[PDB]
């Protein structure tokens, strides 16, 4: 069936992406899906369903569901917002209760969704390729989104780990992700790895995929109202429905994955895992270890020789294409783990204070830096820079640029103690910058504060990126960090800890860094989300 049908009504508005590029995105995401399933697919599905059979899921109350709403979640077309939802205002609660009643009473009627162009910031790259068109966001009304949480919040936050075990990427800190990847690479006699890029994953998700996904959820022990809501949400919302623009006009019809529903992340992970695990069998890949984050997939296996590995990747791709997951860029076998990019990241090596070889996740800093510059220039509720400092804390660029830059601004504005909103792959947090040392030690290890002897390629990538962007060189950042370190230490308390742990790299006469006294429960900085709510 067609992933999308359009009426002609434009995707109207509410470098940076706008509605002016939506037309180009529509062309890319609009195609017919031809899915052919086989025994391997059926076999993996039964195996996944047998694991889901062990899960018991709770049905959340309206209030518990309200308390999980992102503070910045899009407003309801029925006179209430995320603030009203989080405060349990009578208008919000009463409207949500009537939505819930309709989900239990009406099993067929498609639920309306809003189609919108995403405003994302990317960097002005005129060399190998041009600009990117805006992504398309599809979401139901706020009321429906609170109802999804009642029926499925417990499912989506318990089922994936039960079904996929160690293959489920979202259960990991960046430190645990590198450990998993390195351990899996070390455990192969002759390792080979590859990342699989699916072209427009959301668009490739068929009605059958969404029904197979529901067949997995149905395996949980569920409250009857939860069982009916999952059934009603599958037919009325998840499989597809009408698209309405910002001006309230009939835009078209969706028959694929909506990006803004609670099950997007869980569903894409399950669907990606199922197709990939079945494709590994069809390709006859030996001893696979997979890691799945939504549509993002890495496979690590035993090499069967250079030519044989090229042929097995073609068979993997053939199988994925049959399952309705065609490639964007054709996968390539890699025989060095650093060369694989997964979750926009790659493993690199450095050394800690003791001289020990340590592995960490890094990426091209262009996008993180350009996004941080934009945030410095304009008022933004979500601070991608804080997310980036937290997730890439061991990197040369997050340590020397982002940490130095933001701690200097925060010291100057007297805002070190001010809690900031932070979104990481749909999990919302509220973090005071003064608490960053303890968080970094939990997420990455004590070594994140003493990494040095970075790879030359990595050093060159940061240095070339700064030149390209007009950012002062690393020498300027070292000077600037010595200043910030001095003003932080002079303050004592948490500010001194920041100075000590975060900026030890900037000094010639380094301090010996021991485990932090305040280290640890992360879901304490938790406020809303876990890959679902707006
Ligand atoms: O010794 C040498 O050989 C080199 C010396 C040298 C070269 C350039 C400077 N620049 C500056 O002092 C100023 N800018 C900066 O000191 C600056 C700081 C952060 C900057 C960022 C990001 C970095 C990550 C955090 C957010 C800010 C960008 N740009 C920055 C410029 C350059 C810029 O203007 N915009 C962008 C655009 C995209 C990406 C990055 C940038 C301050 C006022 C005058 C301009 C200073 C010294
Ligand atoms: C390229 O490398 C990668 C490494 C890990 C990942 C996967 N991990 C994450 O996306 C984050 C956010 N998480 C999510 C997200 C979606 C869903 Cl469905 N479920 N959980 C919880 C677990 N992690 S986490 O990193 O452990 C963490 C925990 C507490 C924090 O709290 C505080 F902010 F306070 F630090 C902050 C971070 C993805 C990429």
């Amino acid at each position: 069936s067609m992933s999308y049908t359009w009426t002609g009504a434009l995707i109207t508005p509410c470098y940076a992406t706008t509605s002016r590029s939506a037309s180009l995105r529509q062309k890319k995401v609009t195609f017919d899906r031809l899915q052919v399933l086989d025994d391997h697919y059926r076999d993996v599905l039964k195996e996944m369903k047998a694991k889901a059979s062990t899960v018991k899921a709770k049905l959340l109350s309206v209030e518990e569901a309200c308390k999980l709403t992102p503070p910045h979640s899009a407003r309801s077309k029925f006179g209430y917002g995320a603030k009203d939802v989080r405060n349990l205002s009578s208008k919000a609660v009463n409207h949500i209760r009537s939505v819930w009643k309709d989900l239990l009473e009406d099993t067929e009627t498609p639920i309306d969704t809003t189609i919108m162009a995403k405003n994302e910031v990317f960097c002005v790259q005129p060399e190998k390729g041009g600009r990117k068109p805006a992504r398309l966001i599809v979401f139901p009304d706020l009321g429906v989104r609170v109802c999804e949480k009642m029926a499925l919040y417990d499912v989506v936050s318990t089922l994936p780990q039960a079904v996929m075990g160690s293959s489920y990427g979202f259960q990991y800190s960046p430190g645990q992700r590198v450990e998993f990847l390195v351990n899996a690479w070390k455990a192969k006699k002759c390792p080979m790895g590859f990342a699989y890029d699916t072209r427009c994953f959301d668009s490739t998700v068929t009605e059958n995929d969404i029904r197979v996904e529901e067949s997995i959820y149905q395996c949980c022990d569920l409250a009857p109202e939860a069982r009916q809501a999952i059934r009603s949400l599958t037919e009325r919302l998840y499989i597809g429905g009408p698209l309405t623009n910002s001006k309230g006009q009939n835009c078209g019809y969706r028959r694929c994955r909506a990006s803004g529903v609670l099950t997007t992340s869980c569903g894409n992970t399950l669907t990606c895992y199922l197709k990939a695990a079945a494709a590994c069998r069809a390709a006859k890949l030996q001893d696979c270890t997979m890691l799945v984050c939504g549509d993002d997939l890495v496979v690590i296996c035993e090499s069967a020789g250079t030519q044989e590995d090229e042929a097995s990747l073609r068979a993997f791709t053939e199988a994925m294409t049959r399952y309705s997951a065609p490639p964007g860029d054709p996968p390539k076998p890699e025989y060095d783990l650093e060369l694989i990019t997964s979750c926009s990241s790659n493993v690199s090596v450095a050394h800690d204070a003791s001289g020990k070889r340590v592995y960490y996740l890094t990426r091209d800093p262009t996008t993180p830096l350009a996004r941080a510059a934009w945030e410095t220039a304009r008022h933004t509720p979500v601070n991608s820079w804080l997310g980036n400092i937290i997730m890439y804390a061991p990197t040369l660029w997050a340590r020397m640029i982002l940490m130095t830059h933001f701690f200097s601004i925060l010291l100057a504005q007297e805002q070190l103690e001010k809690a900031l909103d932070c979104q990481i792959y749909g999990a919302c947090y509220s973090i005071e910058p003064l608490d960053l040392p303890q968080i970094i030690q939990r997420l990455h290890g004590l070594s994140a504060f003493s990494l040095h002897s970075y790879s030359p390629g990595e050093i060159n990538r940061v240095a070339s990126c700064l030149r390209k962007l007009g950012v002062p060189p690393l020498r300027v950042w070292r000077h600037r960090a010595r200043s910030v370190r001095a003003r932080l230490l002079s303050q004592g308390g948490r500010a001194a800890t920041c100075g000590k742990y975060l900026f030890n790299w900037a000094v010639r006469t380094k301090l010996k860094l021991t485990p932090i006294p305040a280290a640890l429960d992360l879901s304490s900085w938790f406020v809303a989300g876990y890959s679902g709510g707006d």
